[PDB]
C-alpha cells in the first residue's frame, strides 16, 4: 500500500516509452485521413506515413537492444525518448511529405532505441521477485493506458488541425525524461563493447523484411521491388546467422535457446501478441464503421477495457508468486476466449452499449491482463544482467511482429466472407444496409478465426515448463 | 408448473430403458470383482461378463430400431423392457459361467430392442416443440440418475452377495412397464413391413465389429480370431451398404444424409459421447483408486453431478426455443472445458471434497446438461414419422460407440504417461506412494487429452447449421 515514490516514479519512467509509442501510433492512425485532406497527400503517402515509423521501429530495435548494453540502459533510454520527443516536435511543424516522412523515420529510430531498453530496464533495475511483478504490471497497464488515451486524444482533436494531435507527445515525453533522470538508478561503469557487423546485418535484414511486407499490398506482391527486398532480407538474415554463430559478443544469443520451454514461451508471445493486435484492429474498425462510433466515443468506451486490464494485471501479479505461469496464462486465455465467443455470437449492428458491449470487453481485458504478466515474466527469466538486452529485444520483436502477420490473415478472411455474403468493397460511406450487415457477419467470422488462433496460443502455452520458483521468488 | 400426470408418466416410461440399462451396466461394473471371487471365474470370464452384454447391445440395436417401426414402438418397447427384466431375473439366480453369459446376452438383446425405440418414442409421441424439449431433458436427466444411482447401489450392496445387486432391475423394470402400459398412447394401426436382408446384414456387421474390438486386447491384436472377425465385419458392412443402396425400406436411410449439417451433428454426437464416456470412466477410476473412495462414496459424491446436470438440462431445454443449438452446445462445452481445465490443474491426491471436487464436477455437469439437449434435438429433426427409427438408432449407436473408441486412446495415453513417470503397472494395492503420484499425474494428463478432444468437439459443433425454428418451434 502506497509504495516508495522512487519505485513508482521508476516504473512509470520505464514503461513511459511503450506508453508514448503506442499512444503516438494510435493518434497517427486516427489522424491519418486529416493529414491526407489538409496536405493533399496521395495513397502512396498514406502508406508511407506509417511505413516509415514501422520500418525504423522494426529495423533498428535489435541494434537498440544491444546499444543499451554497450552505452548504458538508463542513458540510451534517455537518448531514445529525447529523440522520439524531438521527432514528434518536428512532425508537428511539418509542411510537406518529405519532412513528415523524415520525422516518422526519426520517431521510429527513437522507439527502436528506447523500447527494448525499456523492457531491459523492467528486467534489470528491479531484482527478481515482487518488484519485477509490479514493474511488469505497470508496464502492461500503462501500455494499454497509452493506447486507449491516444485513441481518446485522436477523437477529441479531430476537429482541430492534425498539427495539435502530435504535440501531446511533448509534455509526456519531457515529464517522463525528467522521471527517468531523477528516479532511475544507474549501475556501475561496466562499459561493454558492441559488435558492429552483427548489429548492422540484423538491422539490414529487419529493415528489408519490414519494407518488403509494407510495400507488398501497395506496389504488388510479385513486383520487382518486393521480391528484391525479400531476397535481400533473406540473404542478410542468413549472413547475420552465420556471423552470430562465431560472434564473441552475440547480437542475438543462440546459446540461450537451449531450453525448449524458452522457445515455446517466445513462440507463444509472438502468437499471443498477434492475436491481441488483431483484436485491437478488428474492434476499432468494427466500432468505428459498423456501430458508427466516433474515435472519441471509441476511446471512452475502451476506458472500461483499461480498467478491466488493470484489475487483471494486478491479480496476475499477485498470483504469479503462487501459481505456475502455465496455469495463469491458460486461465486468462479461458476468460478471453469466453469473451470472444460471446462477442462473436450475440452482437450485431444496433446492440446497446452497457449490456452487449461493456461486459465482453471487460471480460476480455481481465483475461488479457491475467495472461500477459506470466508470459513476459517467463520471457525475462534465467538470464544474466549481461544477456538481458538481446532477450528483451527478441521478445518485443516477436510481440510486435506477430500482430500484422496474423492481422493480414484475419483481414483476408473477413474480406473473403464479406464478398461471399455480397458486400461491396470500399469505404463504409457508399455501402447501404445490406453490405453493412454482410460486413458485420464477416467481422463476427473474423472474430471466430481469432478465437481459433487463441485456441492455438493456449495449445502452445500448455508446454510452458517453468515453475514459479524460477520466476517470482527471488533467491 | 406441475404438468399433467400422463405427460410425466410418459416421459419417465420412455426414458426408463436408458435409466435401467445404464444403472444395470454400472452395477455390473461395480460388482464384477465379487462375481470372480464367489463363482471362481477366470479373466476370460471377467471379459465375457461385459462382452456378451455389449455384444448384443451393439449388434441388434439397428434391428431393434427398425423392429420398432415394423411392429409398433410402444409394443416393442414393452417387449424389450420385459426381456431385460426377465434376463436380469435369470442373471440373479445364475450359478455358473454359461447361464450368466446367456443372461447377459439376453440383457443385451433387450437393451438393443428397447433403447433406440426409447429415443424414437421421445421423438414421436410428443410433437415438436416444448413437449419434445421436456422429454429430451427428462431423458438425459434420468439417464444420469440411473448411472449414478446404480453406482450407489453397487457401492451399498458390495457387502452382501452380488446376487442381490442385479435384483434392483426387477422392481424398476416392472413399474416402468406398468407406466408404459397405462400412460403412453398408441398411434394408428399403420403396420409396416421389415426388410430382413438389410437388418440381418447390419446385425452381423455390428456383432462382428463389437466381438473383434472386445477380443482385441485379451486374445491379442493380430491373432487369427480378431483379424477374422474384423474382416467378416468389413465384408458384412460393405454388403449391407450395397443392399441398402437398393432397399425399398432402407434399414439405414442414406437418403437423409443429404444435409451436411446432419452429418456434422451426427459426428459431433459420436465424439461428444466418446468424451463423456471417457470422462465417466476416468473419474470413476481416479476417485476409486487414487483418492481411495468406496463405490458408495463415489455415488454419493456424484449425486451433486446429477443435480448440476438437472439444472443444466432444464436451462438448456428452456433456452433452445430462443438460441441456436450451435450457441448452446458451444456454451455448455465452454463450461465443461473450464471444469476439465480446473480438474487437470488443481487436483492431486489428498485434496478435500467440497473445495476441489464438488465445484469442478458441478460445473462440468451444468455444461454437459446445457450441451446434450441441443445436440440430440438436432439429431431428431427434419424427419418423418416413418423415418425416425433408423435415425434414432444411428444417433444412439454413435453415442454409445464413440465412448470405448476414444476411451482406448485415453487409457493408452494414461498408461504411457504413468510408465514414463516410473509407475508400476497393475492393481493399485501393490504400488506404493511414488507410483500412486505417477498415476495421479498420468490421470491429469489424460484429462488434458480429453480436454483437447472436447476442443475438437466444439470445432465440429461450430458447423451445426440448424436454426431453432426447425428445432423447437413446432409449426
Ligand atoms: C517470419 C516473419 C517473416 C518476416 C515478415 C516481416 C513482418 C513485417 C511486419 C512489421 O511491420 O514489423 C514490425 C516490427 O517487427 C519487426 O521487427 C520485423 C522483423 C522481421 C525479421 C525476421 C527475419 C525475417 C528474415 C527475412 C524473411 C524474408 C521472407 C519475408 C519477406 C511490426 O509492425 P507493427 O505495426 O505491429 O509495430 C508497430 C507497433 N506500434
Ligand atoms: C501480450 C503478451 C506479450 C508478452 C511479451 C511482451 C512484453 C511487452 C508487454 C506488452 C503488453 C501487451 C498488451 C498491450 C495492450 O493490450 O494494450 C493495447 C490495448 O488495446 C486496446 O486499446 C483495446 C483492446 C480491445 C480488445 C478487447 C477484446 C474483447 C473481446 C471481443 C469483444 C467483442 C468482439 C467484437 C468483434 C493493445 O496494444 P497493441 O500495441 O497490440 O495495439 C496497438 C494498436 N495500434
Ligand atoms: C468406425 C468404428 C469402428 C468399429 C469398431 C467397433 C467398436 C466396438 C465398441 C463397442 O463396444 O460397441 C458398443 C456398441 O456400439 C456399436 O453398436 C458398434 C457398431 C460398429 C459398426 C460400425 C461399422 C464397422 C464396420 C466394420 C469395421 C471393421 C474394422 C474394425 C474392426 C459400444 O460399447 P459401450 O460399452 O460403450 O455400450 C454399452 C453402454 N452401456
Ligand atoms: C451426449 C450427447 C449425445 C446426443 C445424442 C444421444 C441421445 C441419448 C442421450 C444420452 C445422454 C448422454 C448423457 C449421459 C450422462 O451423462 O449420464 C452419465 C453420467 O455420468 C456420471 O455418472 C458422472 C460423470 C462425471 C463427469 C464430470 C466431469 C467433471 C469434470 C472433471 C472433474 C475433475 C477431473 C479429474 C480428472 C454418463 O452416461 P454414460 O452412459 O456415458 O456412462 C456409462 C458409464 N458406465
Ligand atoms: C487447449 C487450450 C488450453 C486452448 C486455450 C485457449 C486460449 O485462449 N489460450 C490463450 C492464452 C493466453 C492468451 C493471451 N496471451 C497474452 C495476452 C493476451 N492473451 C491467448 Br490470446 N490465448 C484456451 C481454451 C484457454
Ligand atoms: C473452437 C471451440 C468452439 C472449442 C469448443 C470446446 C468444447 O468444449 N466443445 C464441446 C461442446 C459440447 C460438448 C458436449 N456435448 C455433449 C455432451 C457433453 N458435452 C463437448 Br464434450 N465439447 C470449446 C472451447 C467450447
Amino acid at each position: 500500500w502506497l509504495p516508495s515514490r522512487s519505485f513508482i516514479a521508476a516504473v512509470i519512467a520505464i514503461g513511459g516509452m511503450q506508453l508514448l509509442a503506442t499512444m503516438d501510433s494510435t493518434v497517427a492512425i486516427v489522424a491519418l485521413p486529416k493529414i491526407q485532406n489538409e496536405l493533399s497527400l496521395s495513397d502512396a503517402g498514406r502508406s508511407w506515413v506509417i511505413t516509415a515509423y514501422v520500418l525504423t521501429f522494426g529495423g533498428l530495435m535489435l541494434l537498440g537492444g544491444r546499444l543499451g548494453d554497450t552505452i548504458g540502459r538508463k542513458r540510451t533510454f534517455i537518448v531514445g525518448v529525447a529523440l522520439f520527443t524531438i521527432s514528434s516536435v518536428l512532425c508537428a511543424v511539418a509542411w510537406d511529405e518529405a519532412t513528415l516522412v523524415i520525422a516518422r523515420l526519426s520517431q521510429g529510430v527513437g522507439s527502436a532505441i528506447a523500447s527494448p531498453t525499456g523492457l531491459a530496464l523492467v528486467a534489470t533495475t528491479f531484482p527478481k521477485g515482487p518488484a519485477r511483478n509490479a514493474a511488469t504490471a505497470v508496464f502492461a497497464a500503462m501500455t494499454a493506458i497509452g493506447s486507449v488515451m491516444g485513441l481518446v486524444v485522436g477523437g477529441a482533436l479531430t476537429e482541430v488541425s492534425w498539427r495539435w494531435a502530435f504535440l501531446v507527445n511533448v509534455p509526456i515525453g519531457l515529464v517522463m525524461i525528467y522521471l527517468a533522470r531523477t528516479a532511475l538508478r544507474e549501475t556501475n561503469k561496466e562499459r561493454m563493447k558492441l559488435d558492429a557487423t552483427g548489429a548492422i546485418l540484423a538491422t539490414l535484414a529487419c529493415t528489408a523484411a519490414v519494407f518488403a511486407f509494407s510495400i507488398g499490398p501497395e506496389k504488388g506482391w510479385m513486383s520487382g521491388i518486393t521480391i528484391g527486398s525479400g531476397l535481400v532480407a533473406l540473404a542478410a538474415a542468413v549472413a547475420f546467422v552465420i556471423v552470430e554463430r562465431t560472434a564473441e559478443n552475440p547480437v542475438v544469443p543462440f546459446h540461450l535457446f537451449r531450453d525448449r520451454n524458452r522457445l515455446v514461451t517466445f513462440s507463444a508471445i509472438l502468437l499471443a501478441g498477434g492475436v491481441m493486435f488483431s483484436l485491437t484492429v478488428c474492434i476499432g474498425l468494427y466500432v468505428q464503421d459498423i456501430l458508427g462510433y466516433s474515435a472519441l466515443r471509441a476511446g471512452v468506451g475502451f476506458i472500461p477495457f483499461v480498467i478491466a486490464m488493470g484489475i487483471g494485471l494486478g491479480v496476475s501479479s499477485q498470483l504469479v508468486s503462487r501459481f505456475s505461469p502455465r496455469v495463469l496464462t491458460i486461465g486468462g486465455g479461458y476468460l478471453l476466449f469466453g469473451a470472444m465467443l460471446y462477442g462473436s455470437f450475440f452482437m450485431h449492428r444496433g446492440v446497446p452499449y452497457f449490456p452487449n458491449l461493456v461486459m465482453p470487453i471487460v471480460v476480455g481485458g481481465i483475461g488479457i491482463g491475467m495472461a500477459v504478466v506470466p508470459l513476459t515474466l517467463s520471457a525475462i527469466a534465467g538470464v544474466g544482467f549481461d544477456q538481458i538486452g538481446p532477450v528483451s529485444a527478441i521478445a518485443l520483436m516477436l510481440q510486435s511482429l506477430g500482430g500484422p502477420l496474423v492481422l493480414a490473415v484475419i483481414q483476408a478472411v473477413i474480406t473473403s466472407r464479406t464478398l461471399y455474403l455480397g458486400g461491396t468493397t470500399g469505404p463504409v460511406k457508399f455501402m447501404n444496409d445490406v453490405q453493412l450487415a454482410a460486413l458485420d457477419h464477416a467481422y463476427t467470422y473474423g472474430l471466430l478465426w481469432v478465437a481459433g488462433a487463441a485456441i492455438i496460443v493456449g495449445g502452445m502455452a500448455l508446454f510452458i515448463g517453468y515453475t514459479p520458483q524460477q520466476v517470482a521468488h527471488a533467491q
